Parts: C-alpha cells; structure tokens; sequence
C-alpha cells in the first residue's frame, strides 16, 4: 500500500535531507501536496522487499550502482524528460541512469577521485604521470615522497590503468556489453607496467593501503594522495596547505576513473508517478532547490549545469567534476564483482612479482569476461551433486 | 532391429488407435504390406530408450513439443512432401514440426484452448474480456460466478497475456531466438494487471485450480471456464447445455493460446522410411484415413484442410481451430522448461500480491530468456535458493 | 491451550464414537463435566502438531504403532492404574501400552487374524498346517482349494514362519531389544520351508493376493482363508457358512500372529489427567460403557475381562481372543520398517524361487537388525557429501 | 622432533603469559634450563596440524574440553603425579583430566558461572530460584528487573535444569556412559518448566542474550545476572556496587552449572617430558608459582588447594569455586557437540512456546542421548531436515 | 547345477584340483558317487549369485576370509565332525571355519608370512628384529641390505606391530569383537615405532613395493624377503640358495603374521551334505587323499596332524606352519575392510613422517572399530563439521 496525493521519498541519513524537507514545504505552499523524507536504516537493502510487494516510498535516493539491481527487479519507473529539462543536465550523467536503453533514474550529483597535492610543497603539480619519477627523486632530496596511494584496491589503481585504452566492460547501443572486456588491452598492460616501474622503482611501496596513504599526505610526508570528496574535511582538520585538481595523463592521454551518480529514482509501485516527477524536474533540480540541499551538507559536484557554475568558484568541486567529466560511470551491472576480485589480485601479484603484469591481467580478462559464465556452472554443477546425492538415498 | 516390409506404429490408448489399425489395413489391402498397431504405456519415455539402441516402431505419434527432444537425440527421419502436399496441410502446422529449419514429422491434429460458456445461464458469448467486471456482477446477484479457470498453468492465464503483445521467444524464417523473449514487454504486464485486477475486485479467486474450475461449470455454478477438447465429454457427462466459441479480445488484440500439434515422426533406426512416406501421405492424411481414425476417437481440429472444413460445420471444432488460428504455436525447444517455471510462480506471486505485476514478470524475463547478459542474475538466483536450503538443516 | 474443567476426546470416525459420546454424558450428569468427542480429519497425523505446541484433544484413541512415536515424543501422559485395574484387563494388552518400561495409554480393544473356514466344505477345521496338504488333493477332485490368503504383505505369512521360533524383535523385560531379531532362527526357517514347500507342490499360488482371497473364499471356491475381524462384514454378504477359530499348530506348537491393540492415550498437555483417569478408569472400561459403543459399532474381542466373557458367547470374537492371546503383540518401535522391507521380499523371492528360504532370511536378517544401523549412515553420508559440494561455491 | 633441554610452552594471548615466562626464569635459575613462552594466535586450533606432524610445543595451555579431541588423536603423553600431589590439588579436577580411565594433563585454574546482584538495588542475595518471582514484582516499584541472563546459550539454562535431577553423561568409575543421559529426567523437566514459568508469568523475558543481560546489569536496570569471571572488568568500568555468590538453589537443591578447568597437558612428541613434569609438579603448581602467573593476569580459581585457600579470601573467587564445587565437570568427550545442539533448541522453543517444554526435552533426548536404539532416530531426524532442504528449491 | 547323489566340487586353477579328481575316482570306486571337481572363472565372485539361486557346486573350497560373507548370506551348510576328527587336525585351523560358535567348512591348507633369507649371505638368519641395526651395516659395506618387504600392503609390516601386543579385533570364546580393537596399544605403537625408525635411519625404504622386494632377494642384492609359500618357485627361478625359517621376536615376543586357510564347506542348497562329510572327512583329509592333491600342486603346510609331520621333514612348510601357528588368523568379518584401509595410511603417514606413531594409530583406532558406538562418531564428525559449515558461509 502507498497512498495516493502525498510524495513519501527515502534517501541516505548524511545526505542533505532536511534541505529535501525544505523543497518538500516549498511543494505544499504551491500544490498542497504533503511531502515526506525519511532517512531509514539499510533504506538501500530495504527498498527491494517493500517495492515488490507494492509498498515503500515513491521517490527513492542513493547512488545509481544499486538502481541496476533495481530496474533489473522492475521496481524503478520510467522517466518522461522533455528536451529542454536534458540540456539543464551535463550529458554524460544521462548515460549514469540508463538500464537497456530506458531512462530510469534523475542524477543529482557526481563523485568521482581527484588528484590532492600539497601546494607548500608542490606550487605547480604535475599534469602527466611520466613527470612524477622525475619529481620524486627531487623531494627525496629533503626524505620526502611525491606520490603515494592505495594500491590494493583496483578503483585507485584504474583511473592510470584505463588512460590509453583500458575499460571494464563495453557501453554498445545504451548497453553494457559483459564479453567485451578492456583488461588486457594495449593502454591497460602499458599503464599497469608503469605502476609497476614506480614501485619496482622504489618511487612507489606496494604495501600503501588507504590508511597509509591518507596519513603520509596529511602529514606532509608525501606531496600528493589520491582521494575524491569524501577525504577533504579529514585534510581540513590537519590543515595542510593543500590543492585539489585534474588526474596526471598517462601517454598523454587523461586518467579515466569511475564516478558514484547520486540519482533520484521513481518506485514502479507508486500511484504518485506525475508529482514526483512535477517536483523532481520543477523543484529539487533547479538552482533554489539543490542551493537548499548542499547548505545541508555538500553534494560534492551537481547534474544541474547552471549550479554547477556556481559550486565551481570551488575549485575542489571543478576538479572533481572535470576528473568524473573525463572519466568511465560505476557499470550498475553485477557482473563487476567477477571484475573487481580479478583486477584486485592482478595489481597485488605485479606488486610483490607474483606473475608479470601480462600474466596477471590475462588471468583477469579470462576471469572477468567468463564471470557471468563462472558463477553458472557453479550453480548447476553443485544442483548436479545435490541430486546425485537424494535421488540415490530412498 | 526392425522387420524389412512390415510397418510398425506406436500410438497412445485415449486415440483411436484400432480406428488407425483399420487405415493400417487399408494399406495391406492396396499394396500387400503389414502393419502393426500398439498401445504400450508410456511410449513417450519408451521411444528415446528403444530408438536409440536400434529397436522400437517406425511411426510414433505424440505431440510435436515432444518431438524436439527427440529431433535434437536425431531418433526422427527428415521427410520430403511435394510442395503440392503442403498447400493440402494448413501451412501453420508445419511451422510446428519443423527443427532448426528441417521437417522431422507430418501434423495430423491441432489440440488448443477454447472459451466455453453454459449457453443457458449466457446464450450469447462475451467478445472481450474489457467486459468481464461488468458481466461477473450480473450473475453475483443470483448466485453463480461469469468466469473461472486453472490460474495455477500458464497454459490457461498466457492466452490473455500474450494478447496485446506478450510471446516466449521471437520466431524468425525458421526458428525461434532464444534470447529474445517477451515476458516483461508492455502487453505482457498490461495483459497480467487485466487479470490481477479481475483477482483483486474478487471478481475472480487466485487459488482456482482445473479440479474447482471444470468441477464448478460442470455443475453450472459458474458461466465460463477455458479449456480444450479433453475436457469436452465430461461436460457431457453433466449434460449441462455448453456450447464453445472463440476467446474474447483484450485491448481490442485477439486472445493467443499455444498449439498442440499431434504429429506423424519416423525413427532413424527404420529401413522402410519410403513406405512410412507412402502410408502417411497417401492413406492416412486423406478425407477417408483420418475419418476412420476420428470415428474410433475424434481428433479435434486437423491439418488436412480438406476435411477440416467437413469437421468444422461443428462450430466448437471451428472454434478450437480459430483459436489455434490466432494463438502462437508452442515451442518444441527446451528453454520453454525454464519459460514455464519461472512464468508458472510470476503468476502465482502477482495472483498473491507478494511481488508486483511489475516485478514478477522481470524476474520471468531473466529467468526465461537464454542470453550472455542473463548468466549472471540466473547465477545469482540459484546460489540465493541452494543457501537457503543448507540453512534448514543447521537450526533444526 | 487447552480449556480446563473440560474433557475434549477424539476417535476415529468408523468407530462407535456416539457409543463414547453417551458415556460423556454419563460423565456429565454425575460430575457437571462436559464430555466432547469428535472425528477429525487425519487425527492420528493432526495429533503430533497440536499436541506438542500444547493444544488439541485431551484424550486419544488410536492404534498402539502410532502411540510408540508419540510417547517418543512425550506428547503422552504416563498412567497409574491401581494393581485392581490392571487385573481389569488381559495381562498381555499392557505389554502393547508401554513405551520404555512406562505405561502411556489405556488398552481398549484387540485385533488380530484368525483362520476363516467354510464350514459347508469343510465341517471341522484343521488343528495343523501339516494335514492342509491331505485335506488339499481331496477338494481338488471336487475342483475346489483347501486354503488362499495374502501371500505378499507378511503380516498375513508371518505367524505361520513364527510359529516354531520365529520373532521381529525380541521383547525382554518389558522393553525391546532392536540387536535380537528372529528372522533367520531354527523354527523362521523352518516355517517358511513349509509355506514354500505348499507353493513348490502347487498347493498354493505366489502371485495369492488380498484382492484374490477375500474373491476366492467368498465366492466358495476355496474352503480356508486369514483375515481378522474387517473382512467378516464381507462374509456375511456372501452369505457363506462360516466359522472362525484358533490358527493352525505347526510341530505341535501355536501360529503366532501379530495385534492391533486399540488404546486410549492421554496428552501430556491436559490439565485435566486427574477426570481423564476417572473417565477411563471407571466409566468407559466398564460394561455398561464398552456395551454402549460395542453397540454403535462393533470392536471384535475386548482388553476388559468382564465383558470379553459377555461378547465370547460370539465364537467370532472368542477365536479373534484366543488368537491374540496365543499370537505376538504388534512392536510400536520404529526399525519395523526394516524390519517389513527385507521380510516382504524374503517371502516374495523365496515364494518365487528366485532365493532359496535360507539364503533370502539371511539378506533379512543383515537387513532388518542393521535396518536401524543403516539409517544412521545413509543421513551422515549425504550431509558430509552435500557439505564437500557447498565447499566449492 | 622438539629439541632436547629447551621447554617450549603455548598459552592463549588474554592469560598472564609474561607471568609465566617469569616461572620460565626462576626455572633457568635453578637447573639451568631454558623456557620459552609464546601467545600464537588460534593455538588450539593450530596445535592438532602441528602436534600431529611431531612439531609443536612440549607444554600447552588451554580448556581441557579441547584437551579431548587431543587425547582422542593421542597427541598428550599420559602423566604420574605420586598419590602426594594429587592431595595437593582439589580432587574434583582429576576427573576433567581423565580420558579412557589415564590422566592426561595437570589441572591448574576453574571458570564456571555465578549469581552476581547489584547490592545497591538488592542488598542480600536471593538463596532459591523458588523466590525470584516474588523478588521481581517487589522491583518493579521503580521498574527495576530481578534477574536478566541470557536464556538462548544452554551453559546458562543448563544450571537451573540439571539442579533437581539432570545431567547430560553419568560418570560410573573413571568413564562417562554416552547411553545414560539426564536431559528429560523428573529434575530436568521440573527445572525447564519452573524456567518456562518466570517466562510465561513475564518475570524475564524470552529476548535476554548476552549482550542485552550484561549491558542491563552494567547500567544498574536489573538486580542480578548470571556470569562467570570475564564479565567482572566490564561492571568495574561501569562502577557498580555488584557482589558475587553462590547461584540460587531449585527444589532446595544446588544450581550445577559446568565447569571451564584450564589444563597443562603434554606433547607426547617431546623428549622434555621428565622437564616437564619436574617444572609443572614443583615449580607452577605451588603457591609460590600460580601467584607469580595470576600476579600478571588473576586466574580466578585454582586446582592447588595450597593458593586457591589465600585466594578465596576474596569471597568472589570463593564463591565461584563453590560454584564449580557444586557443579558437574564439563565433559571432554565429542557427543556434547549433539548435546548442545539439540538443548540449545529445546530451551528456545519451550521458551518461544512452539512446542511444549515435555515435547522439546524429548526431542533432544532423542536427538543426542545414545547409539543402540536412538540410531534410527537421529537417523530419521537428519532424513527429515535433508528432505526439508530440497523442499526449498522448487 | 547341484543333483542329488553326484557331488559337483568347485576350486581355483592355481589348487592340485586333478590331485582332487584322482580323490573323486577313489571316492566313486569305494562308495559308487560320482566326482566333478571344475576350475570355474572367478568362482569366489560367481558363488553367491548362483548359491543363492539354490544352484552352484555342492562343495567349495577357498581362502577362510570370504566364507564369512557366504555364512552372512546364509549359502554354506553347518559341519559336524565327531570330537574325535577336531583331535585329526590342528585345533586353531577350526578356529579358521567357525560363524558364530557354528563351524561351515573343514580348514585343508594353512598358509602364513615366513622370513626367507640368502643362505650364502647369512648362514643363520637372526632370530630377533632388534639386531636387523648392526645386521645391515655389516651386509651395506657389501654393498647389500639386510632386509626388504613390500611397505605398501600392511598384511607385510602387521606381523612386526602385533608381536608385542596388536590385534585387528577380539577374538572371546569362538566370536569377534569389532568394537574391541588393538590398533593404537603400546605393542602396535613400540611395533611401527621400531619399523618407522628402520626407515628413518635409512636401514630399509619406504617406497620396497612387492616387485622391488621379490625382485632384490632373488637377485642376491638382499639378505632376506618376508613372503609365504607362493613367492617360493620365483626365487627357485633365479635360484639363489635360499631358506624359510621363522619370523624374528620382537621385545623377545613371536612375530604374529596373519594367516589364509584353504578351508572346503557346503552349499546350503546340497541334498548331497552326508556324502560330502563322507569324502571329505574319510577320503580328502587322510593322509592318501591330501598326498594326491599336494603332488598335483603342492599346499605348503596342512590341518591333518599325521601328514602335516611328513610334509614338515620339508623345514620351508615346517617353517610356515609354525609362522601360522605363532600368527593370528584372518577375521572373516567384513569390517575388515575399513580395518586395512586405516592401517594403510598409519603405515604411510608414519613412513614420511606425516603423522607421529601415536598420531597415526589414534586414526586408524577410530576408523578400524565399526560399531554401534563408532558410525555415531563418525556421525558426530559430520555434525561438528555442519555447525562450522553455515558460519563460514
Ligand atoms: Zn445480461
């Protein structure tokens, strides 16, 4: 049961959610229609049970990787944008919010990872990796380090890895394409065999987690980290001197890395399609509204162009944009977790010379393509095995 | 192995099979050649066992849905009729015994769905089923219900469904692709909502099964149900006055049920193929074999075109074929085995209201179609079953 | 939970329930204390759900087999029946109502097979398998059959391959011991032999069914059959002269039948086992009380000495007695099934020929004794299996 | 193989391990023999791979619980204390080291449950289970609980149910019979139902686990929890007048909870087993030894009359020995696996009430007690649930 | 296949079975009952499926081991030989052919493991294991070894480890005990410990399969072999001088080898059982039929006393026989199996060092006992393992 006539919206408990409420008011002093945001635990996990069995919120808030899964189970509605209401949006967010071909989400905002210098020790930073090794050893004349970052995970190591031609899976006709992988292409062993080179070096450790990293840069040790919206505040605090700007280029060519859309999606289950839409394209994404919302607590970089221009008198914000603007949209697909446990093994095995880098990343590319093939034969072998095991029992 | 001369058939004991034995004679009486009737029960199952080890009949008669197990097994013959013999068939039959664009056997009966209506309680047939909340509450208020049939098979509830656009696989020259279905297209939702919402006013019940639906119009509680042959002559059992018509149209779009071809094969394993031909094409598929087939026990609609237009001044036959005519022919290939079970629970989950419309027919999408892009959801959604089953032993 | 002050009593719908519903309300009229008897659908199966979550009927009548897995469970009362009441009843009715050397129901009536013979061909009944073969050969030349009955079910077999020393599990001090079976033992060979021998000289047929039988004896054309009191209601149809009387002696020594023992157990979960006694003790288990269902409908010989000795003046009931009383109680213990399993085919194969009676008693016997060892095995073997297979995921 | 001379010693990293390596010195200063210390990390589960191949230590510390499945294996040397230095220890320890009728190790601490009330809120402690409901009414005059325990781990419960009659193995000789079990005894049902009762009245609640009933007691909501020596350092930190005594007394009889006995058992694949013995018998077993180990991390009770009498002036060390002293000795050997199992339900559902507490103790009866005649129940049991798992995929 | 009044004997083709046809003409001369005496394929296999069918040979003779699977099917007749013919033959090879108290085959041939040595290379072979040490080195600057058996198969290295105190299971009163086990005891523990150091020290090697070790002794390069009677004719082949003598004493204590007696019962199906007692206890066990068969091809030693001496001025069957006599006997219980599986890889797990000695026999303790208390164990295994199962998951 949702109740016809009154919006009733679910987003995240650290999002700007009473500046919502206030665009909620602001749609009751103009169409007397009552609107309610609710920040309720696992809200993400919880849509899908409600949204099934035709209840839960009309209006619903998170980042578009998990409205795959949704849009997969029918539980998203369908979109009606006119022409002029996709111009007030930057483009490239629109290929954040389709499922076969269909639009079935709004975006909101973009977070994406940047490249943090500290502007005391590096006034004019890098604009291409090939500089950095140059740049190190003149820092380790006063013991310090140009770069470092997290290396175990591969969303850190891709944005240098993708540069000249690397991807995860191919976007054909508004489609991922889950054979079509970029894991062992040109671009992608060239740019992985120049991590290597830095570490192999001794310009970068293999052992740089995110704690590491974050701690060397905050403490002046290093001159810059890796590290989008969400690590500023925890740089404010140590009040480093610090810069936030455009991802160096690999062969010339700029560091692709992968962004986290925040979308607004409309429940399949509402009555209340028309009013959502009414407010989300006429209220929330215009200047007065996300104004109210990033008051609240900060959206990072915004969808609604015109605002955009406004957020970007920060330079942390058109950086942050102009890094996701160059970079490849999070696939909503699940065929990702295949790619992401391939991927992560490659960087650590080239790291500690397991195997070499084009060893690694063809077991990867056999792993990743073949995932939606893998986890198959698991399922139906292991239902082979259960009924070997009864059918013979009587 | 099998005899050199002599013809050997198979063929289920609810057909008129001594009726056939007879047009088995008919063929020893004009050419001097043998042939031998049996009834053995469950000859289905038999025929792969047999077949493949050399043994068995050379004619096996069974529904064609069957016939692309054994097609893929290569147990059937390809056959050769002139293209004069094919404009003597219906062409749409033939579309039904075709496999991967090569004929394996000859179409003799058409077995498809059909609404039935107890003409005294409704003497002129509903024509849409726009109607059917208006009609239902005419007959609540003197106690008896305008529609009730099997929800739990798809068989029955599909019809409706595929009508404004819903299909299982999309056909194309010769065979279906088995990536492309339409379980969650527009008319297949719109179609599943229309009889959701017949549910959901209790203009209708969800747990209605065969055994309440027949029990029910049989003993004239209710108007309606939807059903094919086999359930003609225990109406006749009740004697109450039936009379069978045409399925009613949805948005305007005719009602599409699925086409049960019995159908004429010949095992691989058979030297006299030619005379199998020769029986086939010139003594049984002809005005007098199928009559003396029929008149042991009757065959439905047919493929001949000939006497189907002499069975079909019995409108309830000319109906059962005019549905077939209008409704999509059944798949003979194995991914309708995933299609049926996944369709089977989105209706009984939408019938419920424990998912969505929406969400079930999604669910049967993924589960249905045999794309790449699936592999993984249908991967997914074994692994969440099989967990769920290792859990029940540990807390007990 | 189920209301105090108030006995709820459930019985099946074949037996004389408004017989029961009459001494309630006797119960009524004496006590203030409404009696409700019912007949509810698969009571016997409705009994272990209600019963363990503390609901359903106060008091239950079923057969004994069904009573061992309740008690199991501990959805029975035990009962205290004074030294007095247990002389009430036949002595051997309490060895059937007793799970683990604890008394859990009340024994009420006692079913059990009997040698039916048609008196018109056969005026004074045999006292010996042995002489059936004499008495054979001489109706053949009348173009008639000595005896039939069931030969594959071995509940019909079974007290003839008992009869010399034969025994599923043996009862040893008021508790079974599942180690002992009496599948292959001097006189289970020996009595087989016999019953093969009849089958190898053409005296009998394998293929003998229950359906073949009952046709066989009604319709005259064999002059002998086994079968308890549910199949007389079908004699009396044919309007065949009958006598029923005490099984065959092989070696001098009693055929030994099995018992259905009718009993009336109380739930665990009553508060009121204190009236359920009183009840039981001193209304139903009287003459007056088992006369008023006896009547309603008919429950052949009874565990209450009194009215036995009132109902044996019918012979019927007198041999159902006398047959019981020789014959072995039914085990209420679960390895049956095993126990069932092996000796069905032992017959069957032996009847055949296909084993010889030695050698298919033998596979029983590996069969039936480690029925109860196997189980255990064929569970821990799948689940370390099914455990190997979820590793690889 | 372990070196000839050196003693190599496993202890578990939360004990007074450096306290050890101390008797390990005051041993080198009297023969001249080296000691090693160690905390490795899962040392219970790393000492059967190890113990097996010939590696490992010669000494190891942990629950003689364990110290069955080692025995089982034959991985403890068996051990001679002279009749003298068995009266020099408690004698109820013996029979927690004693497997197939042979000593395995030497017995040195005991962990086993207590009654502990906040005297603040109950200034004198309740003697009998039999007055808790009484108590509890009298406490809700502030809205303050009697008693709060968790009620789903059956080495809690177990104490209340065993008082009357129940036991899970009788002891007869130096042997544990698996066929004689005490779960659906006149005492064990009687102890479930008068537990069921406090549930079934409302005086406690089917809800208390471990983490609600010490965090209750620890914010003073509740009068009393049930808890062995661990739980001490967390009313401390929550300043709490608590005391600790003897547990409440079932139809006048002794609550028998079980008993948690810390071992040193022998590596049957050292040499040093003549070291051994002389360091265990005449250096850490004597008041002068336990004291310097307890000195670094107190051991609660001890085996060693000698100290456990200077200990037992604290009256919470005293009374958790009583605790044991009344109590039965935990059993080493593996059919307590199914003991558990199936007494950890049979408290859950006489608790939620889906089956009755007769229905529930039987089923656990059936479920663990022996394997002569119970082998075909078990047997239909395990056949019952496997059936009940392909029951799910349809 | 079986008749009445003709005795039809099955027996392998490697058995003097024309030296036993010569007996058949003996017995049809003196009693007029004709002998067939056949060397059927596989007939060890092939008896219990036409045994059981009622149909086979009346008699048959094989290896002791395989009669207790027959006797579990219940295909072999019960034996009664007078007290006076037990005293004819050694008293332990009845030990051999007894199910449950019941003996069900008359013991013909013993055979057990024998220490055979190089003559040339050590003129007295040692009497005790203990001093196999010093022996090596003295042969290994001679460039040869002391000792070499096969280690894979567990029959070879048992005689060693039950010496000083193991047993497979116990042996009470003419009955085996399979929970009752002497795997992991201190004379099976001092027993493996004393051949793992042997490997250890590099005096012998853990990879000596049967082919090396026949091999190395027949070629010279070895002092000495353990081996029974039928590896005797490959060492004549590449005859070095070469003698059999009795195992040496472990701890002062007889090596106890395991010990395969040829034994000769009756199909329970034979109508011809007093005829077959007839031959077999007058005609093939005297000291003319038993010659007549050992002089087809030879049986090494022999349950009839009288003959058994005349074979014994031999000392290779003397030897064997007292190898036999000092030797335990094979269980003819099937559990067995699961015994020789264990101690298969105690062997091999203490052989590379894998296990410990005690670790090892702890193992094969555990899965050698099969009992009511041991399959519940192996079953709390699975539990165990389930309950850590749904956690990691
Ligand atoms: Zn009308």
């Amino acid at each position: 049961k949702i109740e016809e006539g009154k919006l009733v919206i679910w987003i995240n408990g650290d999002k700007g959610y009473n500046g919502l409420a206030e665009v909620g008011k602001k749609f009751e002093k103009d169409t007397g229609i009552k609107v309610t945001v609710e920040h309720p635990d696992k809200l993400e996990e919880k849509f899908p049970q409600v949204a099934a069995t035709g209840d839960g919120p009309d209006i619903i808030f998170w980042a578009h990787d998990r409205f795959g899964g949704y849009a997969q189970s029918g539980l998203l509605a369908e979109i009606t944008p006119d022409k002029a209401f996709q111009d007030k949006l930057y483009p490239f967010t629109w290929d954040a919010v389709r499922y076969n071909g269909k639009l079935i989400a709004y975006p909101i905002a973009v977070e994406a990872l940047s490249l943090i210098y500290n502007k005391d020790l590096l006034p004019n930073p890098p604009k291409t990796w090939e500089e950095i090794p140059a740049l190190d050893k003149e820092l380790k004349a006063k013991g310090k380090s140009a770069l470092m970052f997290n290396l175990q995970e591969p969303y850190f190591t891709w944005p240098l890895i993708a540069a000249d031609g690397g991807y995860a899976f191919k976007y054909e006709n508004g489609k991922y394409d889950i054979k079509d992988v970029g894991v062992d292409n040109a671009g992608a062993k060239a740019g992985l065999t120049f991590l290597v080179d830095l570490i192999k070096n001794k310009h970068m450790n293999a052992d740089t987690d995110y704690s590491i990293a974050e701690a060397a840069f905050n403490k002046g040790e290093t001159a810059m980290t890796i590290n989008g919206p969400w690590a500023w505040s925890n740089i404010d605090t140590s009040k480093v001197n610090y810069g936030v700007t455009v991802l160096p280029t690999f062969k010339g060519q700029p560091s692709k890395p992968f962004v986290g859309v925040l979308s607004a999606g409309i429940n399949a289950a509402s009555p209340n399609k028309e009013l959502a839409k009414e407010f989300l394209e006429n209220y929330l994404l215009t200047d007065e509204g996300l104004e109210a919302v990033n008051k609240d607590k900060p959206l990072g970089a915004v969808a609604l162009k015109s605002y955009e221009e406004e957020l970007a008198k920060d330079p942390r914000i058109a950086a942050t944009m102009e890094n996701a603007q160059k970079g490849e949209i999070m696939p909503n697909i699940p065929q990702m977790s295949a790619f992401w446990y391939a991927v992560r093994t490659a960087v650590i095995n080239a790291a500690s010379g397991r195997q070499t880098v084009d060893a690694a990343l063809a077991a990867a590319q056999t792993n990743a393509a073949a995932g939606s093939e893998n986890l198959y034969f698991q399922g139906m072998a292991t239902l082979e095995k259960l009924m070997k095991a009864f059918e013979s029992l009587k």
